[PDB]
């Protein structure tokens, strides 16, 4: 009773109370995490050179409009919201080739030191040439993802490890993991000085 | 006709649980809550070999329990229970774990809502998840299996339960591709090194083959 | 001189839908007849690999309402009006062993009339649980699928129907599939642990391929 | 400057400070024009019996509450609205068998006389038999387009001619087009007094040499 | 913490832009809107040629300029640009005339709008559209066009304009099926013999064989 009351004035008080997130600038820069976990190679075609990933995309980002102290909220030290209902950073697949569908339901964890956990699990259709697939080396396809409308002088993105996660791969797939990694990458475009940030998934996988 | 406030009882009733008292917020570590979840297996669809996924038709039987949404019938004309649509309330975030595709809702999204706060919430959905099908035409069968569980609580947030580990076979598909050689729902706890908390699911698990 | 019909029909659309509660559902004290029938225009595929079947038909669901009734004689004259279905209350007739979503063909809009009835006919595409083993017999393929509301018991919403005769007379003429016979038929049961009945309209097929 | 400012203030008058058309009545009924341009046919599926078109269909009517003299508002002849912002007719396809694709944006054309034009570009899957398509002959196939919810004493449908445009039809498509009419059909029903209207669509099309 | 201030500074302006004067409207003949339109070909995912469609993923590059959304940084801490969300902003009804299938969005909906009253806003797309695909198997390759333009407005309200009639084809997938033999995008004035005023459009002629 008192639990309950106290969530329903902490979401007021962060959500009605608080004028909300208008997004990063470049005075206001904001990191955003990234990584993920790789859980089936659904599909491969080779007459279309479209391959189907299904993965979990953990997104991870800090901001002060959103910190609170326990103390004043009944030691309450973390919440559950619509991610409909807060800013969520704009990462995009650079080479899909069907939008991507979302397999989990749209719901992020907010910490009270600011954090946001946001881990959407998706169906991804992206442009990979699968020959080799059937043979000892495999084939190896890339994916870039990043924002699609911010510089790296408004949304730094990281990785925490460049290691994709395989321990929830599933076993048996019709594909199977020879590796798979996510890299950090800085790209400049001729017209201009920002530096553009995405991270590189690459994917080497085999028939099994 | 008199009767006009049953209907505005009624009315009334939903004003005092929606309008004039706040949201529910969902549970907390201080006030978790118990999940009762059961499967009705309608149909396996179909299996599909080249990409290792199966199809299946089923009614996933959720049910909790909120004071908030409790009453007094003497006081609302003695009205037991009412309807709602499942977007006006909170819901469990109950998700299969390894589906490939959207899951694809059947039924009209309304759920039950009776004096003691008890709410049941029965929608009919299809879904595909990653099943090898190698074995399916044999006498033995293949077997798959799919976890349920919440995406963003803990157990100690949502306690997720079955009534019995049996899945309700009574309206499968009679006809279907597929005969059904045992359907289980095993509720199952798992504990993390990094964590304090019990992690729950509810593994869904079908042995099956083609009908012969 | 038809500024004052049109603001009737406003002035009736105001009157119905801000100035009085909405029809908040039927109960026990309040019971609902729902009057349900089909028109079946197509089979249009039925797939022997996964055992489904797929129909265009109109469903039509007829009810009344006592807080939809007024004197046409206080609205210059009108008798009918044309809403959208989300603005109303609808039942919620359900296909009980359907294997995709629903898909609807016409524009979602119910015809209300001055006594309280409700007209609402969407055409619809549906995927059902269906064998069609002996389609191309000469005795064909039989298959079956039950109608009624998800939520509410026979104590709550009664389904009836007018005829068990589905409507055949604009079956498409050139379809892949002949109909040989098509019934809509109220079924009662009662589960073990409750005294309400329970009602549906089991929807049952004979067709075959046409040669 | 000026001139988006009078724009503004002619959709706030029609919009907002007048109420708006409720939709057409037996007292009040309303002349809706019908026509179509064949853009292509895609597919015919002979497993199913279904074909699939592209097409834009013209819709035409006139409405007293959009009429405007140019001269109240700087000049302004025409101006576009959303298609979910006005009243538009319910024109349906009587034989389809997945929901129709729009393929443009759902916009319409105001201009002062009250006149709305809307031409949707769209994907029909409907029923038809393509047999002898491949024959000299061709396959020939028809649907019907009418309202869902009024009669003919409630909408008129009318067409301006009754030949389909075809000035626009694929030149390398699978199939080639024989010809294409539509045409107006009236009908009635034992149950009651009121005309029904529809308008056929009658194609006959053949594989391209 | 003076990131306070900033993030104040922003609220403030897109409340003064979208709080304080309405919509823009949209273009009239008496003030016509300049649209500049590119592409970014990124791909020929299929050509099937029993229906005649191909499929194409792009980039579609949309610039204009509104006196109505411009501003002065020094007001608003030296503010120079700006997201919005595409829905909360006029944008052009630019379309494929002869797309078979609704066209597929695969980024975010989202514009870059800038101090001087330009917007930016470039949707990656998959389309459907009418394309015959003999001779791809060739040496000299198939070609296929697609016209883009307004789809409710002449060329007396929109001014549709290209900065070059070279495709970018730098982010072209290199291990596509298909290899672009060349790709233009040419601003082409139409006459309809209906009517006096003319009519742009921005023709996609792509010339495509199999790499394969
Ligand atoms: C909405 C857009 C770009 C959408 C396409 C796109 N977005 C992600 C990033 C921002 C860019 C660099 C790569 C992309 C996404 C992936 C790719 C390619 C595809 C391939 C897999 C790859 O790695 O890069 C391109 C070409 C896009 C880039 C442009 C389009 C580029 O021409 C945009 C230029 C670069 C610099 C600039 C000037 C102004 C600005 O405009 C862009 C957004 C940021 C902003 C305001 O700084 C406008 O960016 O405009
Ligand atoms: C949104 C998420 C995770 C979604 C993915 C997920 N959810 C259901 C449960 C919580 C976990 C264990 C399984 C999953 C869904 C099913 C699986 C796999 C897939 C396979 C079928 C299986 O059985 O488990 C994983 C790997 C997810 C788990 C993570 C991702 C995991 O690394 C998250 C860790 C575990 C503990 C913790 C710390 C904080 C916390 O964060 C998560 C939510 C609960 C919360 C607040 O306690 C954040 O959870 O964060
Ligand atoms: C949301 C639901 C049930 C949806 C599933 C369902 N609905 C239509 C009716 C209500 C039932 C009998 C058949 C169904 C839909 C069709 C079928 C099967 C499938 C096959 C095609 C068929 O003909 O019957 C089942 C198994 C459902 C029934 C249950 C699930 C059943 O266990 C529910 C029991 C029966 C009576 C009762 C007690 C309380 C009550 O709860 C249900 C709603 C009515 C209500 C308040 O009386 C809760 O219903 O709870
Ligand atoms: C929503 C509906 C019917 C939808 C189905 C339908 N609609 C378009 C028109 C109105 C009718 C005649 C043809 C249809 C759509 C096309 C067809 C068939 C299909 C084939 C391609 C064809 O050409 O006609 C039918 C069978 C529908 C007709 C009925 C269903 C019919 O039984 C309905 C009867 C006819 C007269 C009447 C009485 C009252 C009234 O009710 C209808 C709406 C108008 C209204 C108020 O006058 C209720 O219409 O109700
Ligand atoms: C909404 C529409 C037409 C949509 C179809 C269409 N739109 C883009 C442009 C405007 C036209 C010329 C080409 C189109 C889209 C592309 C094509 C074809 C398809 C092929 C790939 C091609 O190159 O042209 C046509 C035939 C459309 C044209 C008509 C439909 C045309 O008959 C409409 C006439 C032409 C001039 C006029 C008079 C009034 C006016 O009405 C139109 C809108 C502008 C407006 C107000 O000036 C009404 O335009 O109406």
């Amino acid at each position: 009773l008192h639990s309950q009351a106290n969530l329903m004035r902490l979401k007021s008080d962060l959500f009605n109370r608080s004028p909300m997130y208008p997004g990063p600038t470049k005075d206001d820069p904001l990191t955003v995490t990234l990584g993920f976990t790789l859980q089936d190679i659904v599909k491969a075609d080779s007459s279309t050179n479209e391959v189907d990933l299904v993965y979990y995309e953990q997104q991870r980002w800090k901001l002060n409009s959103l910190m609170w102290d326990p103390n004043e909220y009944g030691n309450i030290t973390d919440f559950r919201t619509s991610a409909a209902d807060i800013w969520t950073p704009d990462i995009t697949a650079y080479s899909s080739t069907r939008p991507v569908q979302v397999l989990s339901p749209q719901i992020a964890v907010v910490t009270h030191d600011g954090s946001v956990m946001f881990i959407p699990a998706q169906r991804l259709s992206f442009m990979c040439d699968p020959t080799g697939v059937d043979s000892e080396e495999g084939a190896t396809c890339a994916v870039k993802f990043g924002s699609w409308v911010y510089s790296g002088f408004e949304i730094d993105l990281k990785t925490d490890t460049d290691q994709v996660d395989l321990s929830s791969y599933y076993a048996s797939s019709k594909y199977e993991i020879l590796s798979a990694t996510q890299t950090r990458q800085v790209q400049h475009y001729s017209c201009c000085p920002e530096p553009y940030i995405d991270v590189n998934l690459v994917v080497k996988f085999r028939e099994r």
